[PDB]
This record gives C-alpha cells, sequence and structure tokens, in this order.
C-alpha cells in the first residue's frame, strides 16, 4: 500500500518543482529582455580645455548608471549626469583623469574614440570630436 | 495581466482577452513616466514583454511610430 | 511514475519557450527590415542670408523625425518640416545656431557638407551649395 | 523527481556560462577600442649626417612602444624616445643600421618613406625630408 | 518503500553527472582560451639566395610548433627555430623545397605571401620582401 | 521499481533522439557544402542582332539549372543550354524578351551587366561586351 502513497507524493513534488523551474525560466526571459540597452545616436563633443563630454545616448531598457570612462590610455571617473534615463537624451559628463589634463589640447578638431563602462556590465563605444 | 517596457511595468486597458488562433490586438498601455519619452524614438525598434495570466511572458518586437 | 510526468511537463515547456524565441527572432527580422532608411537624392541648397536648408530626401522605411543638424562646428536645432514622410520629398528646414549667423555669408557659391541627426539613430551626410 | 533537479542545475549553469561569455565579449569591445592608434601629423626630418628621425606622431590610444624601423632595405633598431605617449608629440629617434651609414648622404633635400614597427602589432608609414 | 530509495539514488546520480558535465564545460572554456594565437607583427624577409625566412611573430597563447610552410606552389618542410615561444619574437626559419630553389632569384625586391601551418591547427598568413 | 524502468526508457529514447539530431546536422553540413557555386571566369559576348549570350561559367558544385535572365529592365526566359555541368564551360544561351529586340542595336561595342537566376536560388552577376 505504501507504493502508491510514495508514487503520489513523488508525482506532486515533481509537479511543484517543474512549475518552479518553468516560472524561473520565464522570469529570466522577462528580466533579460528589459535589462537595458544603451547606444549612441550622434557624435559626441569632447571639450579639451574643460575635458567635458557631451554625448547623446539612447537607452531602451532599465535605467542604468555610468560607472567609468575609458579614454586612450587611462580609465577615469565621471562627475556629472551619471544616471541614464530611458529614451534619447543629451548627457554632459565631466571626466576626471590625472595625466590626460592638457594632453588633448593638441588634438582640437580631430576625432577620437571613448568607451563608457556602464553599471549593467555593458560597455558603449563612443565617437567624439575634440573641441576647445 | 501586465506589460513590461524599458524600465517600468504598467497596466493594460484594452483587448486583454487573448482568443485562440492568430489575431490582431490593440492594447492601450498606461505608465506614468514613459509618457512623451518614446517621442524621441520614432522609427526605431524596441522590445517589450507581455506578462500573461498563465505565468508565461512573451517577448515582442515593435517599431515605434507616431 | 513521476519521472515520465516530469519529462512531458519539461518537453511541453521547452516547446512553448522555443516557439516564443522563434517568434521573437522573426519579429526582429520584420522590424529591422522596415526601420527607416534615409538618403539624399540630389544636392541641397543652404541659403546663408536666412540659413534655410532645402534638401531632397528619399526614405524607403518608417516615418522618422529630424532631431538635430550638424554644421561645420556647431550642432543646432531645426524648426521646420521635421517629419520625414515616406518616399522622395523636398524639405525646407530652418536651422538655428547662435554663432553661424552671417558666417556662411563669405561662402556663397561654394560647396559644404552637413549632417542630419535623425530620430532613428541614423545620421545622413548631405552635400549642399551655399547661396544667398 | 531527478529530472527537474537536473533541469534546474543545467539552467543555472547555462545562465552563468552565458553571462561569462557576454562579459568577455564586452571586455573585448572595450579592449579593442582603446588599443592604440598611431599616425603621422606632419612631415618628418631625417638627418642623414647623424641619421636621426624627428617625427610628429599622433597616438589616440594606449601608450605603445617603437620596436623597430624599416628604411629602404634594412630593418634597424632605434635608440631614443622609444615610448609613444598619448596625444600629439614630436619624437627624436636615433636610428642604427650597419650599411645605411653615409648612404643617404646622396639624397639631401629629397623625399623618402619609412615604416615604424610598433609594439602593438601596427605599422606606421612615415614620409620624411632628408637633411644634413 | 523502494520508490523513494530509487528516487534518491537517481537524484544523487543526476547531481554527480551534472557536476561532471559542468566541470567539463568550464575546462573546455579555459582550454580554448589559451590554445595559442599566432599572428604577424611586421614584414618578413625571404632571402632567395639561401631561401631563409626571417619573420616577427606574436604568440599570446600556448607554445605551438611550426609544422609546415606553404609557398606559391609547393608545401615544404622547415629546418630551424620551429618552436614558437610566447610573446613577440624574431624567428629565422630555413625552408626546404626541391623546385623553388633559384625560382625566387627573379623576384628580388618584390613582395610575396606565404602561409605557415602550425601544430595547433592554425594557419598564419605572412607577407614578405624577397631579398638576396 | 517503476522509477528506474522509466529512467532507462527515457535514457535510451533520449540517446536515439540525440543521435538522430547529430546525423541530421552532419547531413546538413555535407549538403550545404556541395550545393553548387556558379561564377564567371571571363567576359561574356552578347550578340545584339540575334540576342545570344556566350558566357564562360565555372560551377564547382551540383549540376544546377538556369531558370531566368535579368537584363537592364526586363526578366526574360532562356532557350538554350539551360543545364550547367560541373567545371568550367562555355555556354551559348538564346535569350527571349519582347521589347529588348533591336534595343541593344545602339550599344554595339559597349559593356553591359546581366544577372542569371539559377535553379538553386543563387544569382550570378555577369559582364558582357555587346556585339553584332
Amino acid at each position: 500500500l505504501s507504493g502508491a502513497v510514495t508514487a503520489l507524493i513523488l508525482v506532486i513534488a515533481s509537479v511543484i518543482i517543474a512549475l518552479v523551474v518553468v516560472g524561473f525560466a520565464f522570469g529570466l526571459f522577462g528580466a533579460f529582455t528589459g535589462q537595458g540597452t544603451v547606444a549612441q545616436v550622434g557624435t559626441a563633443t569632447l571639450s579639451a580645455s574643460t575635458l567635458t563630454l557631451t554625448v547623446t545616448l539612447k537607452n531602451t531598457g532599465a535605467s542604468t548608471q555610468v560607472t567609468g570612462v575609458l579614454i586612450n590610455g587611462n580609465s577615469g571617473s565621471v562627475s556629472g549626469m551619471t544616471t541614464i534615463s530611458a529614451g534619447v537624451n543629451t548627457y554632459t559628463i565631466t571626466i576626471s583623469i590625472g595625466s590626460i589634463s592638457t594632453t588633448l589640447r593638441g588634438l582640437v578638431g580631430s576625432t577620437i574614440s571613448l568607451t563608457l563602462i556602464l553599471s549593467n556590465g555593458e560597455t558603449v563605444t563612443v565617437s567624439a570630436i575634440v573641441t576647445s
């Protein structure tokens, strides 16, 4: 008689566990779909006298952060408008590096490529015109 | 039961009932902040999620128009 | 007995999930195909006395917008016919920059290159004759 | 009952592995963006009496090295200012070849083309005026 | 009573097997990452009188071997510095083909392209100047 | 006792199914490799008086067919040597269009570009000299 009791107990436990796994899979779907996709929608302007990056970013996911910046050699901090809203927006970020100060002064008018290290593990490649 | 756009989850207010077969549904979404946020994405692609009553989430791709 | 129940539950869940993924992939196809492709089909005219750009644009995709303009140094707003219908059309856009006013007055008759920053993340390179 | 346990074990392992791969891909992005781009921004001067190359180089990436030089026939070593900082800078490199000594003495005033072999796998083509 | 005994036996077997599979997957990751990446970081020199290839190779993976060479028509053996250490290094490889002897003697000064067949399944394309 | 029976039944069924899938994948490999690659290996001659295309085609795959032709405006049928053997061969195809008759008569000596729509879904771009 114990055999059928064990059979039912195991059947119901397996059903509960399978439903848990399926719910987890669909939660993973919904979470990865809306994780946050940040890209560039136009050229940036890198003021070399003040070292200020004005960039237009498009974010069609969750509201992420800007944790770091990667310029030619050094990775520097950021000190302005770190919060990336959703949609398309123009952000004005003040970059802080030790050595790059006055290094760009000899590049006014030329193009440059930066990287933005976001909080959600994504890195964004940015193109900019160096100005003064 | 619900919709999931870039940041926020919002209610739906139309044709919530999914009949069987293939059908074209016109769902009115309601979020507080996303109002006028998509106005700068006209023409671009976007990805949404639909939270159904049977525990299944459906991933949808959409073109943003105006 | 529970093993086969679990097996069928997982099989059906996997079928549902795979169908969801395939539908999403084909939706992505159809969405990226008709996202909006804007190009130039003839030289533009940049009136320097009024700073007005008359340009013929071809758009074989979705109806986009014109968010910004990029002239030699500055990025400026636009204040006319920002909506790009489908097909080939002649648009008359009034550009607004602070300093470029009366700067092109010494370029009448010469060629120039502008950029149009569209709402769908695309930038269009435009060539124009500067007139007055 | 074991089926669903195995299913969740594999699901979580797959999520971990996929996240690892995605992080690696974005790291590759960030690394290749700032790998180091060196070009020339003005004519060089090749002193043929002392065989010294004075060249103005622009480097908008990581700080690379100058490992070799390639003049008409021979590849020779360099013995000065091997380190290329970031930005635009004027470098005075002392080249050393066995045979080219006194060979350029018959080219004073004419043009010549060199190659620079950098540490980051990139070769830079340089143009120079031979002087004395 | 046997049902639950079988259930636990199968559960522990499944956990052991899944852990084996996951460990094997991560080992595959670590192994394919450091398998050996060999490329060229500067033009090679192909001495046509002695038929000797002086080439600068960059290898950022495991220490591979040079098993064969592929010149214009024929694949030939190699007889020197077959072992590719890690890093950037200058290798002097003596090639041996029966027919190509004295064939390059009419190509001095021109450019040529060779292939190196490595031990780790990778073929490396090399560009060289033919000298004498 | 039923649990282990179920486990082995599912194990053998899964092994059979996995082997079926792997066999199908390798069949897909072998089938896509030898599908038929048709290209041009020399200029074609388009006789405008008789409207006859003499073209040398190279096909290193399966023996495909020529289902249609695409000339400047119209898509026309073919009425000769529709079968493409393997190897390099010179084919003489009689094209049939309603309007193009006597239209090429004003292009004798000039170059033109055609398209061949093959049976295997591949289109081949051809260049031809218009003759008479």
